């Protein structure tokens, strides 16, 4: 509205008038950090440098890693920047400076003292508690009695405290009306495992502690503000706030922070207010605009999410100042707190304020200490309510906390880059965000082939959505109506009963039976094959871009069934929930990216540029194809290798693994509801030890595609290799065996990152993955801290059924996996030491516990070979060279990982640490269709990568056809041709 | 210059006087100006129609001509307005289109035909049509059309006026040109004229033509020596030189040159500077060219200089210059002008004019049934044209047809350009020189990595006198270098051993080219431990630079292009051709591999999330064994090893015992291209020693193989097993046998598929895993193919490979010839031989070339590879068997197919699945990039080596995946899906 605007404007125009050209510290180019960051500024690879260097600087103990890491990040001497041993010095006085000037101090006196200091200036604060990431029970409880500790010491002090000066209200008061102890909790700090998978138990959890924390907050008539992180965790952090509100719905002085970068936050808002008003109790809300902006847009674009923030930053501002309205106008019930240090935000929120004539002890004004200091000071001066945001503690998360203030004041879309970096303009500065708005969606108004949208992953399930949880367990119990079927074989079109029964049962409760499955003997798998035989000729010369319709048209059914099928998989072979739908979408990604694929490599191609010839360059599929599946990713991985063969033409005899062959015939189900034409897809579940080698060794079967362990692997390579009588051609091996698969955790490793990402790529799914570490190789200096956090991590989780989100892992595959884990872990613990082993439950269930193995070493047959369970080994590493040379002693070479800040290590790693998928800084586990083709070589497979781009080349066998295009001395110019 | 501009304005307007005084395929009211007018507007017709008429001789049945109709032009609906019925229009129509260039079907309506075409004014040049010559019987035969033709001209002749001159003799032409005048095509006179045996064919052609040429000087004629395709070109120059100086006082012998050729500047300089020389005189027709297309297309695919000009101006240019240097020397030579086009004739008119030639020195030819206003024009303004007259068959009457109407409706086509378009006579009379720089200045307006794009190395070219020399010379200088002793070559240090086996001399066993010490298992240990040392130092090595010890390996290979042909020569029998081809493939495999392995060494970004960077790339395996054939000892043998190298494996390397100073020339290669020692290790040796010890090492990562079934397949199940202390499941690339068929259809044509089945079956003795070894014949053309075909054969000589007049030589060893011979033995009581060569007496490990009918696909010589001069012959009843039987083996390696049938042709590209199928042409001599080559079924696993897919197989692919965010922010990076 021109009006208000206008007086918004000249109020901002008045306030950078008050301030007299002052920069603040970090745009002030006559001190250290003000020149780092100018030149961050200028130039974005010493920026990156510099932050990263900023981050991983806590963790450089000793003078080598400090010395080499200067040497990583910066160069030598001669290399940097003027304004940059001596140098550890310089870089370590000017580093801890930085990071002392946004906290108040390192210990709870230290703090206090300084916030006594500020209220005699004028400052009101809010004390925040500095911490690395909660990973234990432990850490969570040293969190909460810091907390409790720091309103001990301000309850002493508070009475000595006169009222900072107000307009009326309490003279004991600030400002005559606020508590002068203001505290702000960060919630998921309170509980270790907070995730929305398991949403009641997180509120509880969370809710748990803060409720010690607020009585005690209540008992000095203090106020407690709730903050607000990331996305993943918003909606348990509004039911935690909402749940402690009405245990004592009388105390006032309790806040929560919305962010007005979410979309989500209009709705929020709203709905929050129309909450209190039905409740009839009173809220406080401290409006940002948000924290954690890129952290959102990347992990949303990696999972294929919707984007939960505006992207375009004056929708921020915009959405914030629609909101501060919004809010003001509700005073009666809301009190409001403006964070911001943006001038036109505030000069909004004082103006508007204003009009609708609120009441002054109804909103104050909120920055971060040692941040934007003059408009602190300007606040100070034009509102007289202003409260800091004051963080002490620790200095190894304060200098995780300096880096986000150098994001923040630096970010080129920054309030404050612009104003006291940029000289940008006053009007555009002050300029109404919803008019930049409409002015940046309208410039912003300015691929894929064959009519086909481009290769996107599947979305993954997404707890953040009440339908998404409330979804599993409605599909579970659909399933068990479902039980109790006799799956018979498929074949030819047609279904084949056997009379060799076998039951396949609940993991997690074997006395549930889930249905009965035929078995094929040798006469019958004969059959199947002969089938496929049958069915080749047409199939092969059905064009490559109909055959990709029949996948895309599978990947629409499952896309249609996408909880039901998980939902199966959680009940048949103990998936996680998350774990069940991530199965189901890589199933879905095989069939959308070789469809794909078979579209890129149907297309015969012209080779060579000679005239009057064209060589064409094309495949063909080689025949029957047998593919033998395992259970560990029963319908991700049985899809993909069955896919493959069937899209590049070859005909498929499919034998899925006793205890998941339900979820097999989800590919009878997905591949009939396609309309596959009969005979391309047989399904014939069968004992190994009736037809096995007879399916391997049959001469019309030309390819074989197998995942599983190394011995039955390799005896299928060496009896394939044997050419037999009548065998068309020497057999195609396509296989991916096991893996005993290393993390190193190197000494500057991030130890927040690495403990939670360890704990999952050991222990997700019971650690029943091709891919799983079952090997941490640990550095000297940083081995008792990792596995002090590691173990009191794993002694936080739960072991239990997967039906129930609450359990981090549940029962492994059957019987026989239960008691193999449970002999190598005895074989662990007498050539190890044993560091954790988790209870389980009582009653039935092929229950193995979360066990953790010190003292390994190459030499130890836990070291060496495959368990495929939650069995994990910790080996203690002499020095980065033992590492390496350690994570490369085995005889595979599937996954690795490392957790490392060093560039030079990092190098190292990419040369020597020689698997097929290597991982830096995160979980080895969960590799995607197209961004991680997955397979290695050595005992690991045979060098061939699934969910890649060399894939299906392997399915078929290349073909030439060459033409002399001349006749009686004339040929056709072709557009390619070398010519004339 | 200023005399040019005066000299021009004469030639513009007598052009002029042409075009006052001023053809029927041009007529768009006759069928056949209206099939022409479409051809000349709609391009895919053009071919449709060419390709219709140049098979229709073939169309034999209505069922033939029927499908063939149909597969042209489509149905009735589809086909335009001016098209069983269709059967009768279509055969009617290009009958009588035929017919309007040639003057009859037999010689006593030519003679009469003539005699009517004397009476109106026109003098004749007679030539006798007929398909290629492919046996002796065939060159005898049109010998003897040219004797018979001559002795019913010679009855004739005294009763001809002679046509109306300015003054002589009025019982000659005009006065004084002799009234009987024939062309001959000199290589219809020999069916294996070759320059790479120069002399033979020059002495088979002139033997000939010297008879042909007694009876024309018996009858006081001209004989005029044709001009044909670049290949032959010295060899026709060569028997014109001979004969006119046999013959050095009889003047009415003619030569064609070639004005579009670039050579034809110093062609004609050489020849007159030849004549004065040798006091003689001589005649010329100069024409502009006949085979531009061909020549063009035959230079590129052989990567050798284009002969001919490739501006038409230039063409014509060289022409006017060329007709101008003939009139300047018309004391010793005389002049036919033989072009259709008005401003080339005109300019010949006027030079005449300006140099005062006597008429007696020059005359103008055309083509009958052209350029009629021309003649007609012509015969006013120039008065003395001579029609060139061919006669004969019907069938290579239509083959002439096809390259008349494509003369005719060429773009560039002066006719075309004066009539159907309507062109400014301005420009049509333009000097081509002016023309020419025009053209020049408007075309006066890629690799990768600063290396120049992959291209096949130039074949040898027997053309040029320099490489027919460099053969003799070379196989000479390597006899100055027998005798040596050759040792194992093991971590860049020479090992002697105690074991040594000859290699010999196959043509000649008594000739024994040096000593070959074998290596035990202990040596072959050696090798192996010293590739593994070597292993990851090379590994490290950047693609690049590996990449660059190809390159100069390339590059030395290509300084020793003849010398390492010639060993191969001696040491396994390659003919000349075959060697330097083995050699250039080795180098190409160099520069293909190397550019192949810059391709794919960098690490490529896979997906688009942001926050990640994933890094997909290629590491090699290890020690790789690299076991290799005779048959093509220094190609094969290169192409896997530096495959293996250049992808950053070490090589253990054993060639074929009887190849093995082959196999040393790759020692020699890489250790002068400086390749680290270790990476490639020479260990010949005896298979029953250390065969199985080398293929089931532990060490070995990866095994190349090319050879026989047998052994392949005893490598692969022996090297599927994984040892104590095996690092790797062990990968093979394996090349294998074939039992190569070529498919003959009814409607093939015959002129091409008897010579390419020929090469096929016996190029290199049949010792080719691309080899045909069976030739499926279609039961209505059947008897007629294997007469040629059995016919050509016999032309062919069986010996040495050294001397250049031998088609084939000696198989590899004693051991090849007594299994082949057992195979000819079993074949010849399967079905029946109906080709047995004779062979030289005396040593030599000689088989004959072998050709046997009566086969079908139960026999064992339709199933077993023979590896050997040994042909097997089916007839198929209809094309459904052919396609069938073609697939009755185990193999699939490669296979032909003759036919111009569009649904035959697709059948077989979708039906005959070989690894390399060829359409019209050999199914042997496969090119890197080109023809990538191998194939499935027993023949192998599917690899195929020059190609784009086959470095990989020499490797494993590796994923690095990294979270690049920290504490909240990442890098944006440029392909990151973001916003
Ligand atoms: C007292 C107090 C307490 C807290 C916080 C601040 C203060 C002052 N914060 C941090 C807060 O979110 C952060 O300081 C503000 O977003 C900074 O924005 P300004 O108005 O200061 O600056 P400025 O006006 O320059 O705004 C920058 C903001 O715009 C947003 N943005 C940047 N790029 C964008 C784009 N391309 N598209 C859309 N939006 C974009 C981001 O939110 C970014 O922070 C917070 N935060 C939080 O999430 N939870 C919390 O509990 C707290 N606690």
């Amino acid at each position: 509205n021109s009006e208000l605007n206008t007086k918004i404007v000249n109020r901002g125009k008045e306030f950078f008038g008050s301030i007299s050209g002052e920069k603040p510290s970090l745009f002030n180019k006559g001190a250290w950090m003000g020149k780092a960051m100018d030149w961050s500024m200028q130039n974005e690879q010493f920026k990156i440098q510099m932050f990263r260097f900023v981050d991983v600087f806590p963790s450089l103990t000793t003078s080598k890693l400090l010395t080499e890491h200067i040497r990583e990040y910066f160069g030598n001497e001669q290399d940097m920047p003027a304004f940059m041993a001596v140098l550890n010095k310089v870089l370590t006085s000017n580093i801890e400076e930085m990071a002392r000037q946004f906290i108040v101090g390192e210990t709870t006196k230290e703090a206090v003292k300084n916030l006594e200091k500020l209220r005699k200036d004028g400052f009101a604060a809010v004390v925040d508690v500095l911490g690395e990431a909660t990973l234990s029970e432990e850490e969570a409880e040293v969190y909460t009695n810091t907390y409790l500790e720091l309103l001990e010491a301000l309850k002493k002090e508070q009475g000595s405290w006169k009222g900072l000066p107000g307009k009326g209200g309490d003279p004991g008061l600030d400002w005559g009306h606020a508590p002068k102890v203001n505290i702000a909790v960060k919630p998921t700090a309170l509980f270790c495992l907070a995730n929305p998978q398991d949403f009641e138990g997180s509120v509880v959890a969370i809710l748990d502690r803060m409720r010690r924390i607020f009585k005690k907050v209540m008992e000095l008539n203090g106020f407690l503000c709730i903050d607000m992180e990331s996305y993943r965790h918003k909606e348990i952090i509004l039911e935690v706030f909402r749940r402690l509100k009405l245990e004592y719905r009388d105390y006032p002085h309790l806040g929560i922070v919305l962010q007005a970068y979410l979309k989500d936050n209009d709705k929020d808002l709203d709905d929050l207010l129309a909450w209190a008003k039905e409740h009839k109790v009173q809220i406080s809300v401290r409006l940002v605009k948000g924290a954690y902006w890129d952290y959102e847009t990347v992990k949303a674009k990696q999972n294929d999410w919707e984007v939960p923030v505006w992207t375009i930053k004056a929708e921020s501002d915009a959405a914030y100042e629609r909101q501060a309205r919004k809010i003001l106008e509700n005073h009666q019930i809301c009190h409001f707190a403006c964070a911001s240090h943006n001038i036109r935000t505030i000069s909004a929120v004082m103006e508007m304020a204003r009009e609708l004539n609120v009441p002054e002890d109804r909103y104050e004004f909120q920055v971060l200490y040692g941040m934007a200091e003059p408009v602190r000071k300007g606040i100070l001066k034009v509102a007289g309510r202003i409260r800091l945001y004051a963080p002490y503690g620790n200095m190894v998360p304060g200098m995780g906390y300096l880096v986000r203030r150098l994001l923040e004041n630096t970010a080129n879309e920054s309030f404050l880059r612009q104003s006291f970096a940029e000289d940008a303009q006053i009007e555009r500065l002050l300029e109404d965000p919803a008019v930049t708005v409409e002015r940046e969606r309208a410039a912003r108004a300015a691929k894929g082939l064959g009519g086909l949208p481009p290769f996107n992953n599947e979305a993954m399930v997404d707890f953040t959505r009440a339908d998404h949880r409330a979804a599993f367990p409605k599909h579970i119990a659909q399933v068990r109506t479902q039980l109790g079927k006799t799956y018979p074989l498929f074949i030819n079109g047609k279904e084949v009963r056997t009379n060799d029964l076998i039951p396949t049962v609940n993991p997690n409760k074997p006395s549930e039976v889930l249905g009965q499955i035929c078995q094929a003997g040798t006469t019958e798998v004969g059959d199947a094959i002969a089938a496929a035989k049958a069915a080749f000729p047409a199939w092969r010369d059905t064009d490559p871009r109909t055959r990709a319709e029949y996948l895309l048209k599978a990947a629409q059914a499952a896309r249609k069934r996408l909880f039901e099928l998980s939902a199966w998989q959680v009940l048949e072979i103990g998936k996680q929930w998350d774990q069940a739908y991530a199965d189901v979408t890589e199933a879905i990604d095989f069939l959308e990216y070789y469809a794909r694929e078979m579209i890129r490599l149907g297309q015969p191609q012209r080779v060579g540029h000679a005239p009057g010839e064209l060589n064409h360059y094309f495949y063909e599929p080689k025949g029957v194809a047998a593919v033998i599946a395992p259970w560990n990713f029963p319908l991700a991985i049985s899809m993909g290798m069955a896919s493959a063969a069937i899209v590049t033409g070859n005909c498929v005899v499919f034998k899925p693994s006793g205890i998941t062959s339900i979820i097999g015939w989800h590919l009878v189900e997905l591949f009939r509801e396609a309309g596959l034409p009969e005979g391309v897809f047989n399904f014939t579940p069968g004992r190994g030890s009736v037809m096995g080698d007879y399916l391997v060794d049959h001469p019309d079967i030309s390819l074989i595609a197998f995942t599983g362990s190394m011995e039955t692997g390799l005896r299928i390579i060496e009896r394939a290799a044997k050419v037999h009588p009548g065998q068309a051609n020497v057999k195609k091996i396509i296989s991916e065996m096991g893996g005993k698969n290393a993390i190193i955790i190197d000494d500057d490793a991030d130890l927040d990152e690495a403990v939670p990402h360890v704990l999952y790529s050991a222990f997700g799914f019971q650690g029943q993955k091709c891919s799983a570490c079952s090997r941490v190789i640990v550095l000297d200096a940083v081995y008792d801290k990792f596995i002090e956090r590691l173990v009191s991590m794993a002694k936080a989780t739960k072991v239990g059924p997967s039906e129930d989100p609450a359990n981090y892992m549940g029962a492994v595959a059957d019987d026989k996996a239960m008691k193999s884990i449970k002999e190598y872990a005895e074989i662990g613990k007498r050539e190890g030491h044993v560091l954790y082993e988790s209870p389980v439950p009582a009653g039935e269930g092929y229950f193995v516990p979360m066990t953790i193995i010190g003292g390994i070493k190459p030499e130890h047959r836990i070291a060496q070979e495959e368990i495929f369970g939650p069995v994990l080994a910790v080996m203690r590493a002499k020095d980065f060279d033992q590492a390496i040379e350690w994570a490369n002693s085995t005889q595979f070479a599937l996954t690795g990982g490392i957790f490392s800040r060093s560039p030079e290590h990092l190098a190292k790693a990419r040369r020597e640490f020689r698997v097929g998928n290597l991982y830096i800084n995160r979980n080895n586990t969960g590799a995607l269709v197209e961004r991680q083709p997955f397979g290695g070589a050595r005992m690991s497979g045979v060098g061939t990568k699934a969910g890649g781009p060399d894939y299906l080349l392997h399915f078929m066998d290349p073909r030439v056809v060459t033409e002399n295009t001349m006749r009686r001395g004339f040929a056709p110019i072709e557009e390619d041709d070398d010519w004339v």
